[PDB]
């Protein structure tokens, strides 16, 4: 590990999200930022809302620049509206460098802010094509590397506990790294493989074959990625498109025939409890995507276990059960890759050579039977009919 500054720096957890810790303004206002590769706007709390405990207070910073000008985000799940301007930017666990970057000062907001979560403040790591309200408004990211010398490169390796965090625990718990500018070798074990980032708005990837334990879906891999497959650690669940989270779901609950599961426990509304220490993992299959490799005609996998797709959660007496939500749902808008899946690895977004790194997490949750990997190389013909096109 290169970047002991950066290692450990995030906090959260699948459910409410990954953050880390900013400073806007001069003086420097303390902020916790949630971690979003899936969204381009840099977005913080600036008005008192009742799940926020702090927020930007723009006429305390002599550094706050008015843009004159609102902004709207309506997110799948969530919106904000607020005010445009600039300001100093740094990141206490990060690069020792400040910028000064675009800032939506937000005023309004409708299912945005969580309670509980510990964050004000959204980062949006994507690129200026989906940025609000348009590509002119400068993403954090592009921001810090014109101004610095910092690489144009960005690592994450966020960590499920595995069970379920208190309030308490999970502020005082390690939830994983950011690393700004740089690959740590220490985050994670075996090769890195690379998939082509298809094109620069959303990290959109393109997936080739899918297998669940093993056995081929079967479905034309342009189903895979209707209308697009996007790495997002905004986004909680694996979610997937209608017809493959049918396909999916129905060879799942084969696989796990076993066990008889409610219809709820499958929508990812309800949870299903075991007696503690009893989850039989080994019911459940592995779950493989390939991916596009950086050479013609050849993919790579990677593979998640149930402790990856279940998500630990309470049990609503509290008990010693341990309890779990499915987390793979549907989609309407394309696959997304989300926080359960990114918790199997360290994923590489390096955007200098357009390219998304995948690599077995040193902090993945297993079992003594099997592990989450990444292996390669398959020979796969026709990849890029596997992409939409609208
Ligand atoms: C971490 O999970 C935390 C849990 C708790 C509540 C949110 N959440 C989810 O698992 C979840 C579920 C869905 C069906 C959508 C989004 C969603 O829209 N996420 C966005 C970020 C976000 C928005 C919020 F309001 C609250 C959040 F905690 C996180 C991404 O950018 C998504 C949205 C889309 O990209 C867009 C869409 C419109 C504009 C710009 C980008 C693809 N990336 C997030």
């Amino acid at each position: 590990g290169s970047f002991v500054e950066m290692v450990d720096n995030l906090r959260g957890k699948s459910g409410q999200g990954y953050y880390v810790e900013m400073t806007v303004g001069s003086p420097p206002q303390t902020l916790n930022i949630l971690v979003d590769t899936g969204s381009s706007n840099f977005a913080v709390g600036a008005a008192p809302h009742p799940f926020l405990h702090r927020y930007y207070q723009r006429q305390l910073s002599s550094t706050y620049r008015d843009l004159r000008k609102g902004v709207y985000v309506p997110y799948t799940q969530g919106k904000w509206e607020g005010e445009l301007g600039t300001d100093l930017v740094s990141i206490p666990h990060g690069p020792n460098v400040t910028v000064r970057a675009n800032i939506a000062a937000i005023t309004e907001s409708d299912k945005f802010f969580i309670n509980g979560s510990n964050w004000e403040g959204i980062l949006g790591l994507a690129y200026a094509e989906i940025a609000r309200p348009d590509d002119s408004l400068e993403p954090f990211f592009d921001s810090l590397v014109k101004q610095t010398h910092v690489p144009n490169l960005f690592s994450l390796q966020l960590c499920g506990a595995g069970f379920p965090l208190n309030q308490s625990e999970v502020l005082a718990s390690v939830g994983g790294s950011m690393i700004i500018g740089g690959i740590d070798h220490s985050l994670y074990t075996g090769s890195l493989w690379y998939t082509p980032i298809r094109r620069e708005w959303y990290y959109e990837v393109i997936i080739v074959r899918v297998e669940i334990n093993g056995q081929d879906l079967k479905m034309d891999c342009k189903e895979y990625n209707y209308d697009k497959s996007i790495v997002d650690s905004g986004t909680t669940n694996l979610r997937l498109p209608k017809k493959v989270f049918e396909a999916a779901v129905k060879s799942i609950k084969a696989a796990s025939s076993t066990e008889k599961f409610p219809d709820g426990f499958w929508l990812g509304e309800q949870l299903v409890c075991w007696q503690a220490g009893t989850t039989p993992w080994n019911i459940f299959p592995v779950i493989s995507l390939y991916l596009m490799g950086e050479v013609t005609n050849q993919s790579f996998r990677i593979t998640i276990l149930p402790q990856q797709y279940l998500r630990p959660v309470e049990d609503v007496a509290t008990s010693q059960d341990d309890c779990y939500k499915f987390a793979i749902s549907q989609s309407s808008t394309g696959t997304v890759m989300g926080a359960v899946i990114m918790e199997g690895f360290y994923v590489v977004f390096d955007r200098a050579r357009k390219r998304i790194g995948f690599a077995v997490s040193a902090c993945h949750v297993h079992d003594e039977f099997r592990t989450a990997a990444v292996e390669g190389p398959f020979v796969t013909l026709d990849m890029e009919d596997c992409g939409y096109n609208i």
